[PDB]
């Protein structure tokens, strides 16, 4: 005698990867199978009276699609359970419009990756956030010592070579309403001029919500609703007021979410569950607001921007459109050459011309050819990578041949970094932190360094010019 109560015999999954449990009602042997390779069943042989898992993978093909769960038994008829599931589809919003391809050119944010070619950050600006003990927020972009980005810095930047900026954006020490995470209008009216200003000088532009002192770094079960529901509440508000601007903006969802709570633990399959939630939370988001955000380029974020976990740990979310999402990842190896402080045991030197000096003991060439060259796994994906952050401080303390060493050094890394990209088709964005780093002066836009834009323009143009077999 072979049961299976009529509550189960049609099953229904949404888009999402999930799973219910049903209850076999069997005799001493039965067996189970299922005709789709995305729908499993927990139980292959079972007995008795037990509970069984019908598991759906996520459905990224677009259409509903259906398949059946056959359980059987010696000289019982077979039992066979419908099972559907649905198409992605996005959240309501009262304030949805309808899907708009207005300055929105039919390309795919590979294709789209190809026009970018090479950018810079406007760093320690719209994220600059004075952080109190008690996790408290304030401050604006002026207060880690930058001014207020303007149109001859963005008109600079263009003139130098450069064809994307990213501006890192904090927003939760501009709250209205704390409570609701209400975004002060006068504040998005700086954000969005800034925005403008960059896309006048010619300029893709990618905004996103940065670090703005970690609120977002509890990547587990039991913070998960509540950090899902405020990134939704504050990426509805920023969606809706970029929403008519063309496909030369792009909104990134994230910066480099880390569990802040581990010390440094090495991450778990929960930590990346629900990182990789976030992604599909702000893309979600964004689609739901329709018009020209039905078609924008997304770019969602590796487990701490790392490429290591990207490669090992990151999933696409599902989306309402095709082929319109980029990976992002940051690349600062070795880290005690490029970023490590300088009251620590930092290396100066870099590179081959360097080899058996004051040179890190990763991170030279060999090592960011094979860390770079490791994302191919998402170019032959049809995925495009930005690297969203690179590049070295300058350690302005140092004299003599130390100093010139390091200064070559710089060159040498930003070069080889920015020409490895180009081979393995990433858009390589450097950090300019307007301080020893930086490329421009931010007040007037002219070059800082034109040592270091022509390490970058070099890397560019390397292999189209002088290429070889």
């Amino acid at each position: 005698s072979l049961e299976v109560a009529q509550e189960y015999r049609n099953l229904e999954f949404d888009a999402r990867g999930s799973r219910q449990t049903i209850q076999i009602d069997g005799p001493a042997e039965w067996h189970i199978s299922t005709s789709e390779s995305w729908c499993k069943s927990s139980h292959t042989i079972g007995e008795g009276k037990q509970y069984v898992n019908i598991t759906v993978e996520a459905n990224d093909t677009q259409k509903e699609r259906t398949a059946t769960v056959t359980v059987s038994a010696s000289g019982a008829p077979d039992i066979i359970i419908n099972v559907k599931q649905s198409l992605y589809s996005v959240p309501a919003y009262d304030e949805y419009i309808a899907p708009d391809n207005t300055g929105m050119r039919d390309l795919t944010s590979m294709q789209l990756s190809a026009l970018m070619k090479a950018g810079v950050n406007v760093g320690n600006t719209f994220e600059a956030v004075i952080v109190g003990n008690d996790g408290s927020l304030s401050g604006d972009e002026t207060c880690w010592g930058n001014p207020t980005p303007n149109k001859v810095l963005f008109e600079g930047i263009k003139a130098a070579g450069f064809d994307v900026v990213r501006i890192p954006v904090a927003y939760s020490h501009q709250f209205e309403d704390a409570a609701t995470y209400k975004i002060k209008s006068a504040w998005m009216d700086k954000v969005e001029a800034a925005v403008k200003a960059a896309l006048d000088a010619g300029l893709y532009v990618i905004i996103n919500i940065h670090w703005e002192g970690g609120w977002l770094n509890h990547p587990v079960d039991a913070n998960k609703e509540a950090l899902d529901e405020r990134l939704e509440a504050m990426w509805k508000q920023i969606a809706l007021r970029f929403r008519d601007y063309d496909d030369r903006l792009l909104f990134a969802g994230t910066n480099e979410v880390n569990n802040d709570d581990a010390n440094g633990a090495q991450p778990t399959e929960e930590n990346y569950r629900v990182q990789n939630g976030f992604n599909q939370v702000f893309v979600n988001t964004v689609r739901a607001t329709g018009g020209r955000n039905h078609y924008r380029h997304l770019i969602v974020q590796a487990y701490n921007t790392d490429v290591a976990k990207a490669v090992a740990h990151f999933t696409m979310p599902l989306d309402i459109v095709q082929n319109r999402i980029f990976l992002e990842c940051h690349y600062y190896d070795p880290y005690d050459f490029t970023i490590m402080p300088n009251d620590e045991n930092f290396k100066s030197q870099w590179g081959a011309a360097f080899a058996g000096g004051d040179v890190s003991a990763t991170g030279q060439e060999g090592d960011i050819e094979a860390t770079l060259s490791s994302l191919n796994v998402f170019i032959n994906n049809n995925v495009p990578v930005i690297i969203g952050e690179y590049g070295p401080t300058l350690r302005d303390q140092l004299t003599g041949e130390a100093l010139e060493n390091h200064l070559k050094s710089r060159n040498d890394y930003i070069e080889y970094v920015v020409k490895t990209c180009v081979k393995n088709k990433l858009v390589p964005l450097y950090w300019d932190a307007g301080y020893t780093e930086k490329l421009f002066d931010r007040t007037t836009g002219q070059p800082h360094n034109a040592a270091s834009i022509a390490a970058i323009m070099k890397g560019l143009n390397l292999e189209h010019h002088h290429h070889h077999h």
